[PDB]
């Protein structure tokens, strides 16, 4: 599902805050497929190497893990944090239908990201419902 | 890489051991591609959902990972666990050339697996080396 406009915006925004809330680089929502929506930077940081692919690797990783979550009892899973020695990168779904993909690095805590990743994520969500439904 | 007599019964033995060590359901080191070398059970579980698919899966999700890790000042990631809201799977390399996949439930913590998962690598990578050279 594209997203444009006001509600846009409005997905944008979001990011917007997490971004001062988390002390990190690039937050970047996304439909499941692997089409980027939205990206927001932070001021502060350096140029951001080709978000347009990022997510769609993130997509691309999607059915990656769905797929193993049958013998864990499960459809899919949702929240997971993968760091580097340096940076790490957040990895989450943003309702059945968009992937939140955020970078962070050593200038923000494994703990306060964690926290503006999954209830951004309900708030990117319902952004998705109403950008599908009236 | 492929693993076939002694080295094998090694690399399967350390799996075994885990088993022990970590009380949970299926250990499988194979090699990055997705090709299956081992993989070992434990007698007090039930039969193992078609394990020809997930590694390849692991191995399908590897570059998945990676390709992120530029952005992240790394050249890979190693160690990742994807829990479920009943059970979690194990994710790791052992080598260079090899990725070990643990199975996981509720009898068994996230902590007692993490232990028995990468020094169990570094004992199969061991294998790895000496099953390409010598």
């Amino acid at each position: 599902l594209v997203l444009y406009g006001a509600p846009y915006e409005r997905a944008v925004e979001v990011l917007e805050e997490t971004l001062r809330e988390t002390g990190a680089r690039y937050a970047l929502l996304i439909d499941r497929k692997g089409f980027v929506l939205a990206h927001k930077e932070a001021l502060w940081a350096p140029k951001p190497p080709p978000l347009d692919t990022l997510a769609t690797l993130v997509a691309s990783n999607a059915a990656a893990t769905q797929a193993l979550a049958k013998l864990l009892g499960e459809a899919r899973f949702q929240e997971e944090v993968h760091q580097g020695e340096r940076m790490g990168l957040y990895v989450d779904e943003a309702g059945e239908h968009a992937l939140l993909v955020l970078v962070f690095d050593e200038t923000a805590p494994l703990g306060k990201v964690k926290l503006h990743g999954k209830a951004a994520a309900a708030a990117l969500a319902r952004i998705a419902e109403e950008a599908l439904a009236n």
